[PDB]
């Protein structure tokens, strides 16, 4: 739908925005509340209030799945599975300027990022963070462009921090920059407050093929109406609520941190670039879209958990023993998944696990994985738990892996970025892999389940 | 390239085909002889001379790697690669009657196979064997159809054995016909001596939303030359020298075997389908294409050799860093593999093992994979064996892995089916994974190397 208040509006009538109209902290407090909110499960929110501020602060946005399915297009979480069809199938812009993004200029040495709410999110972070910029990037040597979500500490005046990961095609950029013009500022543009369509293509991995405001625009119903920067030649999307433009000083660099991570621990402090923004371009009644993450759950959390419903037709056209994969949000939204499928033959379980563990690049970090029978919900602690302890022999049963790709800040891996992964074979285990007759498990006569849910509201409880 | 018997000319021409005019026993002799040409690496042969017969037996067709790629298109083994760039890309017939296919038909009690010059390939194996026979089958419930290659061992005057592995489509298509129509006979068509454009989509997995006569017969130029069989409504190809036209009943199976396997042992026996038939439809100067298989190399491990350079690209779109993929015909064609790649972090060769082990379903057998750098040639023993002896620790650097799913007939195995696997990383150990200085490694100057090319020859030694 549209641009962001456009988007906006659609949930404040069904009960699916909030607001607050008190006087809330960026410092800590506004996401205090967004948790609670998040735990229990309340809608997003708009604070018209920061304490000692005037620009409102939204957080929260897809703070439940339902929120992003809307904003996908449908009503049912159902279609998220169609927007995965979709990216595996594949194996478109409109410009404009006086658009609304850029009607407030501000350069120079009138820049004043104080002037914003950014989130100062957690007890002994360093500054305030910028959580929610879309970073725009170009490689010198192409022309095709790139975004990225990342956390973007306010250390001076008008200097900001690009904790980018070294990976991303956007630190790339960079580092292809510096390369071929020496001693030469690098251009980037990150663009904050978009519009759902965007917004959900700029947290997702597409093929170097399709520029990702023409997969993520066309998720909407209309093609993505972007814009030349006021400072440089790369775009920003349009629909924007503040944009910040400026350039990498080459070499210099800031200690960044501690932050909390959605990991639920302190990131001890780390350097990373400043990116020095010459504008700040806005709108008026602009709004800074926002979030946080801690120890799970977390918009990104839950963010993860709608995202992973996408990948499901990906890994199923792949592999079509996988009836359901899921990661879930107590294990880092990455760390640990439970992958349940059809059995086929003696030794299954584990050409499934090899292949969660390599397929995509996701889940190629993923130490646990626990892979069970179709008669197993992949959702349910109660099933997992009853398959684990009912259908294997651990030591018989469990694939350890040494020496394998693991993350640079998992601080429990035995080196700096190299640790072990476990599979778990919870399936039945047909003869071959054991030698006594197994178990006939209690299995539910879906007729019974059919005619009691046609029941059960009826039946009030 | 047209019709068989087209594509049989131009091989002639280039000293390609080669003219066998000696009395020549299918028992055997025939087998004895392409060994020792395809050892060495003689052309096709043609033997115009069986002992005691007189239908020409066609052999050794594809027995050297350029022989496949002339059979696509090209003269370049190179864009064998093209074929590769295809099939991961999509991720067309035309029927004819008085066709060549059927000018001479035999029925009923007429039919004697003691007629066909069919191969008796080793020692102490059991009757003669059909080994190039390209199996048609129809699901009853759809009408898409499925091509296969199965050895079809002689029991009787008219009866023939359907050697066909329960997971293929093939045999998953008998299994249907059975279930839908019990007690009813399961009507099959086996095409012999065929066009090299269908052959080789013979020997090839495809999306089943595609046709293997539309994939296979747009390997040539022209659309397929197709027809309804006179006892059955399903397709056999017109290009056809032998048609077999019968059916399966029900029930009735005979003991198969002992058979050398291309793993260079005897198979014990064990019982398969027995396909009737009722019909052996010809031309006239008509020839029945033919090979056989044993301790590697053989004809079916060149054609492995020749497959395997059109999954590379398959395998290079889903893993970047593949710089090379390849199975030797020593260890069966498919039991050993050495990939090489650009190495992008500690840990790398697991990813790549996992994904060799899982991600095509041809390979999720191979009980040994060694991963080197990109400065190994994985075609060389040279280069393998030296990477695996400089740069690993044996008991460091091993992946074992257990219980996973391999070869029902593999009698190493612990278990019928169930085996373990080994990866072997002999990559470049990174910090993370040594704590000791890697040694630099002597690296030749491609410009020595290209200088010395255009000198070669003109050097001669």
């Amino acid at each position: 739908y549209n641009d962001l208040r456009d988007f906006l509006t659609l949930l404040e009538q069904q009960g699916e925005l909030k607001r607050i109209t008190l006087p809330v902290d960026p410092h800590l407090e506004i996401t205090e509340i967004a948790d609670r909110t998040l735990r229990a499960g309340g809608p997003a929110l708009l604070f018209e209030n920061p304490k000692g501020y005037s620009m409102p602060v939204l957080c929260n946005l897809f703070g439940t799945p339902k929120r992003v399915a809307m904003g996908m297009g449908q009503e049912d979480v159902s279609a998220l599975r169609e927007v995965g069809k979709l990216l595996a199938f594949l194996k478109p812009t409109k410009r404009l300027r006086g658009a609304p993004c850029q009607q407030k200029i501000v350069s120079g040495d009138d820049v004043d990022l104080n002037r914003i709410p950014i989130m100062t999110c957690w007890p002994e972070d360093a500054a305030p963070l910028i959580t929610w910029g879309l970073t725009v990037t170009r490689g010198p040597h192409k022309e095709r462009q790139n975004l990225g979500i990342y956390r973007q500490q306010l250390i001076g005046k008008n200097k900001l921090i690009m904790r980018w990961l070294s990976h991303r095609g956007g630190a790339l950029d960079y580092q292809e920059w510096c390369a071929a013009h020496p001693g030469e500022r690098f251009p980037v543009s990150v663009a904050l407050g978009a519009d759902p369509a965007t917004i959900l293509g700029a947290v997702t991995p597409v093929p170097d093929t399709l520029s990702e405001y023409a997969f993520a625009g066309l998720l909407r119903g209309t093609k993505t109406e972007v814009v030349k920067c006021i400072s440089n030649d790369l775009e920003v999307p349009a629909s924007a609520e503040i944009v910040l433009e400026g350039y990498i000083e080459q070499g210099e660099t800031a200690p960044e941190g501690p932050y909390g991570d959605h990991t639920g621990y302190y990131n001890e402090v780390d350097s990373f670039p400043v990116f020095t923004v010459t504008h700040i371009t806005q709108r008026e009644d602009a709004i800074y879209h926002s979030t946080y993450t801690g120890r799970p759950p977390d918009e990104p959390a839950v963010l993860g958990v709608a995202l992973n419903e996408v990948f499901v037709p990906i890994l199923q056209k792949q592999f079509p023993e996988i009836v359901d994969f899921y990661l879930p949000p107590e294990g880092c939204s990455y760390r640990l998944a439970v992958v349940t499928i059809k059995k086929q033959y003696a030794g299954h379980a584990k050409r499934v696990m090899m292949g969660v563990w390599s397929f995509l690049r996701q889940f190629m970090y993923t130490k646990f994985v626990i892979v069970c029978d179709d008669d197993v919900n992949a959702r349910d602690w109660n099933d997992v738990i009853w398959a684990i302890t009912t259908r294997m022999d651990p030591a018989r049963d469990t694939v350890l892996v040494e020496n394998t790709p693991i993350d640079y800040l998992d601080f429990a891996s035995p080196v700096s970025g190299l640790g072990s992964k476990m599979g778990l074979d919870a399936t039945n285990k047909w003869p071959g892999e054991t030698q006594r007759e197994w178990g006939r498990p209690i299995k539910k006569d879906p007729d019974v389940v059919a005619h009691i849910d046609a029941i059960w509201d009826e039946l009030a409880i």
